[PDB]
């Protein structure tokens, strides 16, 4: 699937979905999550509550209660494991893998620096780009980005090559 990176906030994303990075645990806690808590509404963390715990690599679906998407896909990449390269992989095409099971179209990200820093930026970076890539083109991803400086390099990277 093709992606575009934009700078902006995720819980403003006007589409079919967002994906959440989380714990495999499901439980919500600051950063990213902290928006979803709080302009998503308290029927997120419940929805979680209700689909319990799953495994790292995982993904599950919950509603979006205020949030202008109909989803968010809670995306496991640690927990009850630390993150990995492979935990990322996993987390990536499960997240997609449930975006293609709902027939939607658009679909947001984040980088998930706050969920990796102990991995390698760049190999982050080419596991995702390599799961989002192979995902059917029936989706279009957006990478969401703090800063525009970051947005701008992401996509001058698309370029090359
Ligand atoms: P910023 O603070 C960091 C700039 C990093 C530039 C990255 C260049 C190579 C990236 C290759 C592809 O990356 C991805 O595919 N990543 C996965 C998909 C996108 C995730 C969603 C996001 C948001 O600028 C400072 C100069
Ligand atoms: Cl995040």
């Amino acid at each position: 699937a093709r992606i575009r990176h934009v700078q902006g906030d995720i819980t403003e994303f006007q589409g079919d979905a967002i994906v959440n990075a989380a714990n495999n645990y499901l439980k919500l806690g600051a950063g990213v999550a902290g928006a979803i808590l709080r302009k998503g509404g308290p029927s997120i963390q419940e929805e979680c509550d209700r689909i319990g715990k799953i495994r790292v690599g995982e993904a599950a679906v919950t509603g979006a209660g205020n949030l202008p998407v109909r989803y968010v896909i809670h995306a496991a990449v640690l927990g009850d494991e630390p993150a990995s390269l492979e935990t990322v992989r996993k987390a990536t095409k499960s997240a997609l893998e449930k975006a293609v099971e709902l027939g939607l179209k658009t679909v947001a990200f984040t980088s998930w620096g706050a969920w990796v820093g102990g991995l390698p930026a760049e190999a982050v970076h080419r596991v995702m780009g390599e799961e989002i890539k192979k995902a059917p083109d029936t989706l279009e991803v957006t990478g969401v980005h703090g800063t525009e400086k970051s947005a701008e390099a992401y996509r001058r990277a698309s370029l090359e090559h």
